């Protein structure tokens, strides 16, 4: 028996954890409600792309390029060639953006559907851009929990070589005693904004699979995504 919503209350944020034990599984939650609500994926869909866009060769490894187009967008580290690992750590829109395009709305559709990703609507071919953006996609924190486990488990449709990449650029934070994988989010077109943190936390011979959901209602709520995750496991007795 353990508060997982007194780290929310400390820090002032309104929203929800959903904590998975595989081995003896069970949840940890604070605010179940809020773990069965629909929320635009943001960047955590950079998890689901990054496997959809290797596995169909749109990008060939995990070092292979894609070149800046010079535009000047809002993050320095965004106006650069980069690589999907490096992508994946600046959550570099741009990058993923190629890739959803060179996977193409049949591809992407098909892939949705197969896996069961969210609410499983990518909108329009005019769309393929940026449905987990602005839409229609949308995704609750349980769902992010089952796809990620049966990812892990070795259930979808990607190969041991698609999913060998993915697992490895999604790595956060690394210990002797534990790796932490996971991808922050932040949707910023509905209001209030959207915070995410997604992803599985491997230590003491036990996956801990985890999504966080919050509201951020200024700049110093963003930070409280991953801070929050840190508190609820530490709870638990992990990190
Ligand atoms: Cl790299
Ligand atoms: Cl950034
Ligand atoms: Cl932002």
């Amino acid at each position: 028996n353990v508060n997982l919503g007194r780290s929310f209350n400390q820090l002032g944020i309104k929203g929800s954890i959903l904590i998975y034990d595989r081995n003896n599984k069970k949840f940890y939650e604070h605010n179940a409600a809020r773990n069965s609500q629909s929320f635009l994926p943001a960047s955590t869909f950079k998890i689901f792309n990054s496997l959809v866009a290797l596995e169909t060769g749109v990008i060939s490894n995990d070092v292979a390029i894609l070149t800046w187009d010079g535009m000047q967008r809002q993050f320095p580290t965004w106006n650069q060639d980069t690589n999907i690992r490096q992508a994946f750590r600046n959550s570099t829109v741009w990058f993923y953006q190629v890739l959803a395009r060179k996977i193409g709305h049949e591809r992407m559709e098909k892939f949705i559907k197969q896996v069961g990703y969210g609410n499983l609507q990518i909108g329009t071919p005019e769309q393929i851009d940026r449905f987990w953006l602005e839409g229609p996609l949308q995704i609750t924190p349980k769902q992010q929990i089952e796809f990620l486990q049966r990812l892990h488990r070795k259930e979808l449709p990607f190969s041991q070589r698609t999913l060998d990449l993915v697992q490895d650029i999604m790595i956060y934070e690394r210990t002797p005693n534990y790796v932490l994988r996971g991808k922050t989010g932040w949707a910023a077109s509905v209001t209030p904004n959207i915070g995410w943190f997604v992803g599985y936390l491997e230590q003491n011979n036990n996956v801990y699979f985890f999504a966080t959901n919050i509201d951020i209602r200024n700049n110093d709520d963003a930070a409280a995504r991953i801070e929050v995750t840190r508190r609820s496991l530490k709870a638990l007795g992990l990190l």
